[PDB]
């Protein structure tokens, strides 16, 4: 139902903020 | 009501979070 | 009742996320 | 119940997650 | 300065992030 849609997309939102963060190390140690 | 609220709420801010990070990854690019 | 209030501080949550990550955007494009 | 205390655990997470993001923000101002 | 701040701050998000997504994963098969 609607909640667990709910916490299927922020799964993935955290999922992508995860992988800028990690973008955004490297780009710093770059 | 509240549950429906809540979730109209995080529909809105998953949306912001999706343009956000759009622009996070063009940054990173250029 | 406890589940609408979990997920309006999951909503206020997401705001401030989205928030965060928009001024993360603006830093790197500066 | 479980789903309520679940939905309580994700919230702290995602307030912590919100401060972090925002202290990231700041030291690239 | 700033860069040691940024790359501290986000090896913390990370870690709370895998714990989200954790707590998200047990939610869903409830």
């Amino acid at each position: 139902g609607e909640i667990a849609q709910a916490l299927k997309e922020i799964a993935k939102a955290l999922k992508e903020i995860a992988y800028a963060l990690k973008e955004i190390a490297q780009a710093l140690k770059g």
